């Protein structure tokens, strides 16, 4: 039974650069909304399975994807923000960032190329590559979740579907991301950086 | 040369329904940006088209869609909209509408659905089909034009993008649908309409 | 638990619209290849579902939709075909026919269309749309399924892959459209099409 | 006013690991048929975007991009494969392999894994990550080409569709793609890598 896990930090604890309102809405919202709705299609899919009904199952899948996707993307974006957050990250975290992006400060421009490339909703993540062992950035469609559908290890994921900025820096997106970057927990970046090496 | 056509009433001419302050942005930004990078692009595929450039002709095409979508998209919108709108349709609209979906009501909801149904960014449409001879509910992600992409002509649109109604109903899209029927201008839908009978 | 049905007729019985060796091959090489293939996805999503990993259910879905698509797609196809078929359909099918396509050469031309306009892999069909209550014709990419991506509900399906003609017709995909169409089994598709109404 | 190239070899020049009927069909007919389909999609969005017609422009991106990208595919395969050809490549191109997939062998079961597990028509590819300065294996679906929808510089393309091996290998692809390495021409595979570093 998936649950709405609950925020590492207050709602209002990344002001100014993400505001209280949105992190509430975030939060309570629409992440709480995907978890229940979550639920109720794997359920669904559960009783599709079990009577080997084919159809119901790719029937489901959008459902699934969107709704999972979204539990997935948004579990990960709360532990991937701090109040603590910024700067940039240190040892081989930042190491690997220089080698496979020249620098930390190109790998910005970088991951914030993808993000506001991102036409419609989306999500912009630096991820890890496990079969060339190295990192790589990616942009994923809506809630399609990184690694279900490109086998990288997410690691830093930046919301940009409109709910994750809009009330606060409306319709200019890249004001939203210049100010991301000072809240970007790269302890937790770092973690999960490390469980891919092991 | 494609250019931003002006809104046929003023930005505060739909309150309460939808308010000035999006109706300002949505027109003065997010349609005034596509028309000029609609533009952009277009160019781009002239120069690359003149040189036989297969290759950059393909990468040019996502930006074409989008720009140049919801340059048809918006347009179209404004027009379906106004300070007068809300009620039925009469005569052969509204006879094609009880044909096609029971009754107005039943379309209603049905477009209410498609519309709230769209997952991530889009647009929820009533168009016409020419080659069946009846009218048509289609939903159409992102930018995508109904026309350019279905083939169905474009009658209503409803455009769901969150950047349509965030600042006012925040994640309640439902209430942004409910609301939105009461400034629908049935008129020009219903020339719209009459333009695929001739 | 699925299994690869029989054929309703021996290998050589469309011939010589359809030669024995694509049969042959279509039916135990290619379908039995997705039947299996479906079982070992089925498995795997049962796991990954008891044990609330979304992230492998997510992976897990372009195969089960290629594989149980493939599955249901086929199926369907061989009791669409007869060695005895061919001609015109009649009565309720035949009229829904003429009502909503004009008249059979009309449907045929279209069907036909849908048909060779598949680019790359996929399948034409005849459905049934329960929600408007009439016959629509649409066309799936690969194996994706009618019901479960349209939710029509199919009657008439034509694979369009070309492994359903190369070995016999080649490049000619029109060729192969055109022979089919003496051995499809309206008596299937009537039963097929009187069920929806039910 | 594009063209179909010549082969560099006899039709029977790859025996007898792809033989002189697939070569032939597939040079005369399938390429030749995306070159006219091009050129005449070209001339017609070359009327669309004098007049302005974005509609029309966005309608013929799908026959453009598939004739399109069919073309380019195309002939890049042609010049990938000779006679003469096979063994394995030396030198830079022979270290980056090394380097970026490990081994030769290594780098062949990926881009074989690549290319079988291409679930409909479509095209395994060995490019060049101009960006990150390295090699990348890619699969693209239909005939979408790898530069212009993955930025990807092509360097040596595997055509997966049905057309490519059914008469010879009918539904055995993995059969195919053993056999294909015997004919590989790297000396195009490399000038194209050394083009790249420039
Ligand atoms: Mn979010
Ligand atoms: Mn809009
Ligand atoms: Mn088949
Ligand atoms: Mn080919």
């Amino acid at each position: 039974k998936h649950s709405l896990p609950d925020l590492p930090y207050d709602y209002g604890a990344l002001e100014p650069h993400i505001n209280a309102q949105i992190m509430q809405l975030h939060h309570s919202k629409h992440h709480a909304a995907v978890v229940n709705n979550l639920n109720v299609t794997e359920e669904k899919y559960q009783e599709a399975l079990a009577k080997g009904d084919v159809t119901a199952q790719i029937a489901l899948q959008p459902a699934l994807k969107f709704n999972g996707g979204g539990h997935i993307n948004h579990s990960i974006f709360w532990t991937n923000l701090s109040p603590n957050g910024g700067g940039e990250p240190k040892g081989e975290l930042l190491e690997a960032i220089k080698r496979d992006f020249g620098s930390f400060d190109k790998f910005k421009e970088k991951l914030t190329a993808a993000s506001v490339g991102v036409q419609g909703s989306g999500w912009g993540w630096l991820g890890f590559n496990k079969e060339r062992g190295h990192l790589q950035i990616a942009a994923c469609p809506n809630q399609d979740p990184l690694q279900g559908t490109t086998g990288l290890i997410p690691l830093l994921g930046i919301d940009v579907w409109e709910h994750a900025y809009y009330l606060q820096y409306k319709n200019v997106r890249p004001d939203y991301l210049k100010a991301i970057w000072n809240v970007i927990n790269w302890e937790n970046v770092t973690e999960r950086y490390m469980a891919c090496k092991k």
